[PDB]
């Protein structure tokens, strides 16, 4: 797809049997998602904060699907106020910016 | 341009005769810059924030030029982590997301 920007660019995904709405965020490094139960191993991991550190739960190697496309990699799990896709999941889908 | 997302995607800007470095984020809605004298009226504004709202100035009707590209629109300026294009400016230059 091509997406414009005169609105969020929130898009439907599939992870963990799940369907989720997530704003696609070239300004995010990581793609974090509100609580969802994942499956495998996760390590906790410190990310940053109005005056200090969020803990989340690190997942890797996650099967999700934007806009039909699969794409595998690391999931943050935790509070959020969005899921995002940050760049880590668009590199997957071959997401670029045009212009 | 077609910019991947395997890096942060920081652009040389440039507005208000200076030079800068800014981030494209698909994942703001507003422009915002580290503090730079812009001329015209500018109001306040409040920006969300870790606990709290940030008072930020706004300016109406700026020239910016993003890697060639001249865009119109909203800056705001005050304390960020970094200069940030927002959806705003994107769609001035024609910015799509594309996959």
């Amino acid at each position: 797809p091509q997406i414009t920007l005169w609105q969020r660019p929130i898009v439907t995904i599939k992870v963990g049997g799940q369907l989720r709405e997530a704003l696609i965020d070239t300004g995010a490094d990581d793609t974090i998602l509100e609580e969802i139960n994942l499956p495998g191993r996760w390590k906790p991991k410190l990310i940053g904060g109005i005056g200090g550190f969020i803990k989340v739960r690190q997942y890797d190697q996650i099967p999700i699907e934007i806009c039909g496309h699969q794409a595998i990699g690391t999931v943050l799990v935790g509070p959020t106020p969005a899921n995002v896709i940050g760049r880590n999941m668009l590199t997957q889908i071959g997401c670029t910016l045009n212009f």
